[PDB]
């Protein structure tokens, strides 16, 4: 028709995931093309009201929990609530907070049935309601290379089952005695043989990320920093441990990880992790000694818990969330 403009609200802080709105983004780009142009603002009425002059948009998107009531408020009063579409995308997994709700809202799309089912609680119609699951990228979602391909490509060994470790970030227990417990724990003394191995993220932590792998290992241990491309490394591992940060967890669902959640971010990811406890997909543990137990009979005593997890993981991945958001909301904009 005529080209539309889609504008995202996120706020670096007070909760809410930016990654989804970036997801969004990228769908948006690959299924669309130049129908679509798509800004995500960091940012409040005065400055709602600022962004909604600059990007004039056709729709908005929240992907965070402060952003419903005072957009909504702001496009009531500037008239303009008939003619934009307003959409949420729940980042909270399960148990969130009131302010994730809105009746006003065109259309609400949550994570899980839980997180609707508290919608309904909120007064939403069938119409505003609708679960698809949390959007991750596409590019994450491309069915990806054998797991040795990958492990190679990573520099790690072959055969040996390989824990994700990630160290980046926020809330979580000790990541260095975590991942000195898990080569206590995969090294057999006698034997001289690994019986796993570590491959640990340092996202933006560099001062972790130096010490680590100045380390000498028992078991074969990989370190990063930054990582574009978090499909190859789950793909070439077993298990994750990780904060119950929601993109991480989605993902690992997707490629099939159980997972250990090392904590999350308080007030904002812990409704995270029953999500991922209370369906079977994973524990949740910020000690290194019980972590690396875990881990440590996951590949040995627990292996067959671990293969259970592994496809409670596959049963409520949902890698396709982010192409049923967005093609859902452009037939949104198109009944105008």
């Amino acid at each position: 028709d005529r080209p539309k403009k889609v504008l995202i609200l996120m706020s670096d802080t007070g909760g809410g995931h930016r990654a989804s709105a970036e997801a969004i983004r990228a769908a948006f780009n690959q299924e669309f093309g130049d129908e679509y142009q798509v800004f995500i603002t960091d940012l409040i009425a005065r400055e709602i009201a600022q962004g909604l002059m600059k990007y004039q948009p056709d729709i908005i998107i929240s992907v965070h929990p402060l952003m419903q009531h005072v957009p909504l408020r702001v496009l009531r009063s500037k008239g303009l609530l008939k003619k934009i579409v307003f959409t949420t995308v729940i980042t909270d997994l399960s148990t969130c907070h009131p302010t994730w709700f809105h009746k006003l809202v065109t259309r609400c799309y949550c994570p899980s049935t839980e997180v609707a089912k508290r919608a309904q609680k909120a007064g939403l119609e069938t119409s505003q309601i609708k679960v698809y699951g949390l959007p991750v990228r596409p590019s994450f979602v491309k069915p990806v290379r054998p797991k040795v391909e990958l492990r190679r490509e990573l520099g790690m060994d072959e055969n040996l089952p390989a824990v994700l470790l990630m160290g980046g970030g926020e809330g979580m227990g000790p990541i260095e005695a975590t991942a000195r417990a898990l080569a206590d724990a995969l090294y057999d003394k006698n034997l001289g043989e690994a019986v796993g191995q570590v491959l640990i993220i340092c996202g933006r932590n560099k001062k972790l990320q130096s010490k680590l792998s100045s380390l000498d290992w028992k078991i074969p241990v990989q370190v990063k920093g930054f990582i574009t491309k978090m499909e190859e490394c789950m793909g070439a591992c077993d298990c994750i441990i990780t904060k119950a940060g929601p993109g991480t967890i989605a993902e690992a669902m997707i490629r099939g990880l159980p997972i250990i959640l090392n904590g999350y971010i308080a007030g904002q990811e812990a409704g995270n992790v029953p999500y991922v406890v209370e369906n079977g997909c994973g524990k949740f543990s910020k000690s290194p000694k019980e972590i690396s137990k875990i881990v440590a009979d996951w590949f040995g005593p627990a292996s067959k818990e671990l293969e259970i997890m592994s496809q409670n993981a596959l049963r409520l991945a949902k890698p396709e969330a982010v192409f049923k958001i967005v093609h859902d909301m452009h037939e949104l904009v198109r009944k105008k």
